[PDB]
């Protein structure tokens, strides 16, 4: 047992992929570990996507990880547009001028390569269909075929569709070891709660309050901290609340 | 009858193994007596294992008792890691640093012997199989072969598997006289209720509320008190609620 | 007929042995009459024995009656211990200290004589065997030989064993005129119902609710009142609900 | 035929002895006609006797009819005691005090004459024997010898004894023209059904529901209404359900 | 054959006397044809007579047919009383008042003539004797002498009496061509079945269900529909079940 | 023997006239062969005639065979009426309207020729006499004189009349080679069984069940399948039971 415990101790990964922008989030969760399902939830338009996107950006950009992004609601272009802006600390969607300026400027192309030039980000859309298996098959491919370290499922609202899916999702994450972040629309009580390993909730006015509704691994619950949305850069920043 | 009553009076063990950390629990139960089945239940991640583990630690450590631990879900190493941390008032699982520091430090080994060096704790896993008799046979051995005073079954969720098992469990405890603590997952009404001699339930936010759902021997029901989980030491502490 | 009615009127015993601790129970039943079978039932650990024991105590102690107690499940010592505590308003079973203190104190012996010194209580156990006739023969002896006014059968759970027994019990009570109180475990619909003259049920939380499920003589059904269990004295007290 | 029909029309008794206490019973049955067998049935202790007794009381008291009462189970004194109480709106059987008070008071005797002083009620018991003919012979005498208008058979539970008796009963009622009310214990499907002209069933809680299971003459079936038992007067009263 | 078939086709009476009050009965039987024996059966007091009487009333009243009614059990007056009420949509038998009011009112006589004034209905009773031939001779006379189009035999319960009678009945109907409706008491399997051309059964609660147990001519079996008995008019009405 | 076997093999007619409407009947009988006596039996009004008539219709209509029909009970017109309706999928006997409409319509005549215009069907009645030889002589003529391929004997109920007839029938069929279908009334055990080559039984409610009680040639016994009677067309249809 001794030797058995020892190696077990020295082989265990407690700290996963560290989150960004919120001082305290890592304290109460110790980051995202492989095989776990992270659930990021809150009210519509409360900043879920932004937050996740930011995590994705840092993970694949600074952590040198491969990030797959599966969009159920919006298109790839939309997603790409969002990441590009984010990476360049500008809101493309809000500036008809910038979009126009950047294309003839040649900055679009320079931006596109400096972000997707590499084999780091994998964006997939057109899952508009309500079939789970069709979805799991793509996810599995993103894992195996594209070697994605993190998979972000955007999004789900919240029957068996969700119940069974959550159970399929959790099974996929646990057996492969990928990090599966799922974005869910809330319109704790608010499978969703059960299978999810860590549940993060953002709150606003009723500056965004980051609440850790659940963390199996750590058990440490409560509010991790606050973030301040930069309307000019579109980045959620750490706060001094 | 007189002499018959007398010796009966002076031979009866009313107070069993006293519980720890919760001021009031012993008041309403008078501890754990041999031949009784203690059922500790609550919601998943509500602190069941910790609480039991704590009892186990004190029993085998301060009460000079032999404690057998049979794990159905997790591994021995995991359990050992938990007890070691607990005994050393540190959360090994939450600190990649501490785990690493303690091994080269030589504190791991010192810790391992200072806890399992003796013949006091008996951890058994690999009961992954859904066979009762296979399980009872091991328990019986832990009692007879290893002379365990207390046996902790971790865990059960939650048909006849449970019904028959609970009935087998209760039969094993009553005939041998060992103290059998069983951890059950609840997802009073929540054999489970019938065979169990004392049922303890922990409640949280939705500080942990310790509710005595049932105690045959004493009949004294209700909430025994409150405990405060120390996120730094992992110990459940008595509260001033 | 006139003279015939007259003496009949002046010779009829309407009010039997009055019950104690529950204000209203006597209103709806007019006490326990000879030749009747009183059935006290409820959920396990709901206070059946206590209640009956209390009645027994008062009957044999204050009403100057001879009470026979036949225990199928527990031992005489256990029963004696319970009555002694009850009579002395203390819970011997819950205090390892008191038991010890009382024996060297000399209070045990003083207590024993002040209760069983007389020829008032007759405790019989060892009916562990499932034979009715063996049982009826003892009951009949308790009636005839020991002249018991009240016989308490503790207990019955829960075929013909019960059916035939209930029919034998009712026959024994009717022909001798003794008061037969039977304690039955319920795990109205819940011979048991048919032969029983009065059926009392205790209800709890899932303060005890005393419900009169049936009373042939009076026909007056419903809830007689409430009782409050004194965890320190072990006595069920009348309530102000 | 014309004259034949006419006199037939003006000679036919459609409305028999009207029942009391239940608003609606007369609507669905048009009372009790001579030569008919009324069957009053229900569960033991459900109020059969009371109801019949009440009818008997009114019939012989207000309707100026002669009522014979044949008791198979209980004694005359018991029956007399019940009628006396009923007539005086008091429950003699439930008050050891009243019984005692009334005898020395001189009210017993005054009550006895004011009820049985006249030649209106004829109570007969001691039919304990299971012989039909012995029974029919007495009934026939009560009809012919004592000129009873109504005969109440109390009671019958649940072969040929009943089959043959019911057939003998129905034959006796039809040929003499007396009103035969029979009380039967039920432990429609529940000769009993066939020979009986009207079948009344009382139902309780699992306030008494009066159900007309069958009425040859009228064919009008269903629930006639509800009654409320007065625990202080022992009278079944009409309800506002 | 051609001409032979033709006239055969144009000379065949498929639709007999149409029934009334039950929407669907004519669908599955196409009415009552001459030379056929209609058997109306069901439980005692289930509405057999009423139903037949209603058919009789309409046949002789609206269809301008001559209806003979032979009563084995009851008297003519009884039958007349029933038809008169029926024709006047009132229940004479249930109203001691109406009977009395109608006679002095002069409405009885007006009613009697407006129904039996004509030579349409022929009521015969006093067949109390169990002799078939005595019965057949009267029936034959009702056919030949009184020219009855429909003969209703009321009633028969379920030997040769019935067997031979049914065979005599069927022979009489087939050779004369009259419509013979027979009412039989049932206490398909329930000559009776064999000789009868159409068998109708009424069912009640476990509103009356009209079941066509057998129809030679049509072969169309099953439940024809439902009827609703009007307790105030005594008429069976068509239902919306 | 070889050549002897060969030609024997290539000259043997195993499959006779195939039956219609019942999927499976041909499986278990392989149709009707010449020289065989087919016995169709069941309860009165169970659909015997219809079934046979249907076979007859198809045989003479689609199989281009000559079908003789000898009716013992009913008339030719009746039979013709039945075939005409059948061929035109309408129930002439059930519609006084259709019969009337079809005659003035000119459809009767068109129908008559389109069915009997040819020399395919030969209907013979008036065998009311109980003489066998008179009957055999006609049958023989239908075979020889009219060259009938199939002869349907309708009907016989299940002495020597039947015994001797069955033996004469079987002798006639075997020596001529015609297909003789006989309809028998049943009021296996139910010459009839012995001489008959194939026995078919129809059963109803517990839709008609077609049971193959016996088939010499094939030996294959049991229930061949089910049929559904079309009350609007009068045709027995194959079922999906």
């Amino acid at each position: 047992m001794r030797e058995r415990i020892r190696e077990h101790l020295s082989s265990e990964e407690s700290v996963g992929l560290l989150f960004s922008g919120c001082t305290g989030i890592n304290d109460k969760t110790l980051g995202a570990r492989g095989g776990e399902v992270i659930m990021v939830t809150s009210g519509s338009g409360m900043g879920k996507s932004t937050f996740v996107r930011q995590q994705a950006l840092q993970w694949g950009t600074a952590m040198g990880k491969k990030v797959g992004l599966a969009m159920l609601e919006e298109s790839v272009e939309e997603t790409a547009e969002d990441l590009i802006g984010l990476h360049n600390r500008v809101r493309l969607r809000q500036s008809d001028s910038l979009k126009r300026e950047i294309i003839e400027n040649g900055k679009f192309d320079q931006w596109f390569d400096e972000l997707f030039g590499n084999d780091t980000f994998h964006l997939y859309d057109s899952f508009a269909e309500a079939e789970t298996d069709r979805l799991l098959a793509k996810l599995a491919y993103m894992r195996s075929g594209l070697g994605c370290d993190v998979i972000i499922l955007d999004h789900i609202s919240i029957r068996k569709m969700i119940d069974n899916l959550m159970t399929k999702l959790k099974g996929f994450a646990k057996s492969t070891g990928v990090v599966l972040v799922v974005i869910c629309h809330l319109k704790d009580l608010r499978a969703l709660r059960q299978l999810s390993d860590t549940i993060i909730a953002l709150e606003r006015n009723q500056l965004v309050l980051v609440r850790i509704l659940k963390c199996r691994f750590t058990g440490d619950t409560g509010i991790a901290g606050y973030m301040e949305y930069n309307k000019e850069t579109g980045w959620l920043e750490p706060s001094s609340y």
